[PDB]
């Protein structure tokens, strides 16, 4: 136990009214995509990243909720700790709210509404943790890249410039929802002001790395799951693609116990005390399976 | 001394552990089937079959949570009560929890799980709502009749017996979640003994009701869809089928604000309102388009 | 010189080039919808309506297919023929292609990607049916009624006007692809010309039926699902949906074999016949179990 | 244009009664998963891993279906041959089949209606294709190893036994199907008896190459997805996880032209021409994007 490198932040604040009904009674982090709450998997990212200390970023009505779901992370080798946004005025504001959690350290914030799914992604992850300067981020293709940070190259293959939701999209690049930076961030979040729209842009954190040449824009290919949430299609979807890995594999995606225990965080007796609560459900009964199969 | 319509009521308490990891931070009768609250699905139910006084029985730590989505049924021309079931005890403990509730009327107890879709739906429950003495149930053909109760059928197509979670059916005929009863139904309960899973049993009051030949079980026939929420999977599914009837038709499935609108609890004015603080998203926008063109 | 029941047509013709290039090398309405070639749906829909009299309309190329799978109709208490397509030039074509098969008879044209679901279905299509004059279509409520036919009604429940493919639809009622003829269609059919698009009309057809006061609209509820087969996506949806039903009720929706054996075309012995060389898979196994299943 | 380094062959042969009725019109390997025909993917395999002389083996009646679907090849820059199965005696026949295709030259099977997904996946295969003695294989974690071919490791995860459908399986690890093979394989295949089963099996080559410590098993992680083919259920998510692939990324998956395009098989002069017949649809739209769009 802990009372209160690369430090990790989950963003798990509101998405506002655009899938009410749905999300009237609880955040969308909190729903289940297939067989486990949304937030297992960015959390679930994080560790894959080699990360184990963590702040939990929610609503103040939701943080209560986040708490008794996680805990304080020791049941996993996680050490983990909670945080409010008031308002969602926008997703730099992480820094602010966690800058004394981050210190001097190293962070990553992800967002917590966001999925990952490929082959070789604890490598390309262990590749951005280690680049000890600047920030890393992940550009990948997408339809309608105008919903989100885009990316525009020169002919070399070159990061030029970023736009936050352009009318006209420059490519189809889009920056994902994982971002790797340096000591830097928490003093160029408190210099940003408010957008047009009234919220302090990560967007606007990552030109200020661009415009320095200290921004590593790594491309996650086409063979890369980036799964979209932010509609009730897109959810849907996220479940039916998570549970024909599952189903077709006998191997879950994003179980924290799972990864912990790959990882060495926690030994065969701790998953094996993880399995007991679980025991006549699937979840407990992958758990325990996981004690006695070798996994590749 | 000398004395001179129906209640419903909808259980969504424990699904105990079942499907935990995803229902650890929030009940299942919250969770979404597409596009809005599973709750929304029965709630719906009970209004189709003209019911306005309803009882939700939810777990003490989820009360709180179903009274902000749904607040008092005012909005919707209803009135909603809440009572807290502390320890999940059985279906037939709606009726020991919802004693004062119902008084001397009759009764509808629906699950807060349990979602119906087809055609002539409203007339089908009609007849078993104006049936006055007696219970009602209704039967419907399932691949796996073992996990529910069971209704035995003579060569009259008669009901005869009644078998809770059999290991060999004697039809594939499973009793739906939707119960309607005549005042007989709370003192029934109260005598009932916890069958050996410590659990008060539906079919041990539906049995009673067959001894006493007032039991009408109606078929509900394959062209309707009786949604299976047991399992991740079905789930998943019951989020599919909605989706792809709603995509298809540019009409919602159980929509509370709709149905109320259409039986005349609310008008024109007061669904113009509950439009507005979702106007920015579909929902809203159906509301909206509600008020403006004739559906047959 | 001196003179003294309704046969029914598949059009499961050229889809062009629209869901090239999947429907490369086998035409549309071979392709499965999950465990059943798509024109079993609408094959299905006629045998329900009572008609066991068929023609099939396919291209040149694919006829021998539909002959394969389909035969003379015998196994299933039926009679096809079939006739050839050569160029897609509209629905109406059906007329003149199958002017001879029609004879002096009522007629039902049903396309061959057009599947439909629901509750009383078979009394939907009964008093469409027994309607010996004028023309029946059926008007659906849909998302893009502009990919339509669309059904304009006046104050009164009437129907006053048909356009083709609207920009600007007057409602959202669609007409579905099943129409009931009286013995005017062929000449109405002889007599149109070409629209703008080269194509035959369907709707020209029930133009003249309406503007003779003989076209019968009438609602398909709601509580019908009429499924899209017009893109990839509605397909795979069309497939889920399927699967869903079929999985939850342990019945099949539009097994020809099924409805030829309750409509008693072909009695037990025929039926276990039939089920003998699918015995192994799971569709010969629902066959045999038919046998020995009250099924209400 | 050819008369009739690496060959490969794909085996779209019978699949028996199993998917009856959906596959009585036509065999599986023809029948779209989502946009395009199963064959395009196991064919996009080939192409990745370098290969462009290709012998597509089916059953008799289907032949001239594939020959119409492909061609000669000349228009993707492959050279293409086709040859028949007459009974479905075991994959290993593909060998005896193929065998003056073969030649002299080294050689890859992949099965017909096999579908791969993930990331370096041309890596993956170029590792295997520059293998030039010996066999290479892949091992898959899957939930019901059974109704496989599968591989037993020692603890230093080496592999020591192949089990064609076990009743016990070893682990679950299975051989998918893609096969890498030197100039053996022929006259390995050649001297093979029939199984219990009355086939040539693939595993009985595969034990072979293991008996001489000359098959590399390399594991196919779970990040990587090999898609289930084999069920009408597993059909659909196979189509739902491309389409949910396809409309995240506005990419596609297993485009055969794009391939050609990416390798320099063919030109941006020739690519444009194979828009052209499709550019009213989706799939020609694609392809002329490509012209014009960088794709990392
Ligand atoms: C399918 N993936 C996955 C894994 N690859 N792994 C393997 C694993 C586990 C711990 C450390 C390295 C690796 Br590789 C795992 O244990 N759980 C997983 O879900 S993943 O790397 O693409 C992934 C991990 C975490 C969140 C989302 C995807
Ligand atoms: C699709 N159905 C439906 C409807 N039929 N209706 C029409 C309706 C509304 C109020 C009273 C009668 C009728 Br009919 C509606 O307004 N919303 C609906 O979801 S239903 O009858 O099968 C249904 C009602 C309530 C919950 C689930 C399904
Ligand atoms: C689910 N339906 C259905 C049925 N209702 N029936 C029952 C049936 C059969 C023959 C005659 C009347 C009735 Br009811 C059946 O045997 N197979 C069916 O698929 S349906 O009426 O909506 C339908 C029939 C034909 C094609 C598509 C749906
Ligand atoms: C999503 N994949 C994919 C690709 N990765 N690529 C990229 C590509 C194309 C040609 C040569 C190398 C690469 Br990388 C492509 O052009 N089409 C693809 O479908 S894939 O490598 O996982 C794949 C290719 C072919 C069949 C099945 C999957
Ligand atoms: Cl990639
Ligand atoms: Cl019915
Ligand atoms: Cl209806
Ligand atoms: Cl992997």
């Amino acid at each position: 136990h802990h009372h209160h490198k690369r430090k990790g932040i989950i963003l798990a604040g509101g998405s506002g009214t655009r899938l009410h009904p749905a999300t009237l009674a609880i955040s969308k982090q909190l729903l289940p995509v297939y067989d486990k709450p949304m937030i297992y998997y960015p959390l679930s990212t994080l560790m894959l990243a080699g990360i184990r200390e963590i702040l939990i970023i929610s609503t103040p009505q939701d943080t209560p909720r986040f708490q008794q779901l996680l805990g304080d992370g020791s049941n996993w080798g996680l050490d983990l700790q909670y945080a409010v946004q008031p308002s969602p005025d926008g997703l730099a504001q992480a820094f602010l709210i966690g800058e004394s959690f981050i210190g001097n350290d190293l962070s990553a914030l992800v967002l917590g509404d966001n999925l990952y799914y490929g082959h070789d992604f604890h490598e390309l992850l262990g590749s951005a943790s280690q680049r000890q300067t600047g920030a890393s981020v992940f550009a990948y293709h997408v339809l309608d890249p105008e919903r989100y940070g885009v990316v525009e190259f020169d002919q070399g293959g070159k990061a030029i410039s970023l736009e936050e939701k352009p009318l006209e999209p420059k490519s189809n690049y889009a920056v994902t929802g994982l971002y790797f930076y340096d000591q830097q961030v928490v003093d160029i979040a408190r210099d940003l002001k408010p957008s047009p729209r009234g919220e302090l842009e990560i967007t606007d954190v990552n030109r200020a790395y661009l415009e320095r040449g200290q921004l590593s824009v790594e491309i996650m290919g086409r063979g890369y799951a980036w799964l979209d949430t932010g509609t009730h299609d897109s959810l849907l979807e996220a479940g039916q693609f998570i549970a024909t890995l599952e189903n077709r594999q006998g191997l879950k995606v994003a179980c924290p116990e799972e990864i912990a225990y790959r990882q060495k965080w926690i030994d065969a007796a701790q998953l094996e005390k993880l399995a007991a609560p679980l025991a006549k459900n699937g979840y407990g009964q992958y758990l325990k399976r996981l004690l006695t199969e070798t996994v590749y």
